[PDB]
C-alpha cells in the first residue's frame, strides 16, 4: 500500500482533479470481498507502472460525497482520470491481465 494515494472528499480535488497525467482510482470498502483481490493486483500495478500511472483509493463508506459525485453504484469500481477528467471506468472484478489491457486501451 506504500504506492497508493489515500483519497478523501477533502483531498480529491488536489490529488486527482488537479493532477497532471493518469490516475487510477479504486472505489472500495472493507465489506467488499472482491475489493481485496483488486487491492493486491493494484499494488503490483502501482509498482510496475510507476512514472506512467498513479494509483489511488477512495473508501466509499467514509467518503460518500465523492462516491455520489461520480455515480458509483457498486464496488469495486475503477475510475481512470487523465488531466482531471474521467477517461474510463471499469465496474467489478477483473484479472491483472485484464486490467493491463484496460489500461492499454486508454493510451493516446
Ligand atoms: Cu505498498
Amino acid at each position: 500500500s506504500d504506492k497508493i494515494i489515500h483519497l478523501t472528499d477533502d483531498s480529491f480535488d488536489t490529488d486527482v482533479l488537479k493532477a497532471d497525467g493518469a490516475i487510477l482510482v479504486d472505489f472500495w470498502a472493507e465489506w467488499c470481498g472482491a475489493c481485496k483481490m483488486i487491492a493486491a493486483i493494484l499494488d503490483e500495478i502501482a509498482d510496475e507502472y510507476q512514472g506512467k500511472l498513479t494509483v489511488a483509493k477512495l473508501n466509499i463508506d467514509q467518503n460518500a460525497g465523492t462516491a455520489a459525485k461520480y455515480g458509483i453504484r457498486g464496488i469495486p469500481t475503477l475510475l481512470l482520470f487523465k488531466n482531471g477528467e474521467v477517461a474510463a471506468t471499469k465496474v467489478g472484478a477483473l484479472s491483472k491481465g485484464q486490467l493491463k489491457e484496460f489500461l492499454d486501451a486508454n493510451l493516446a
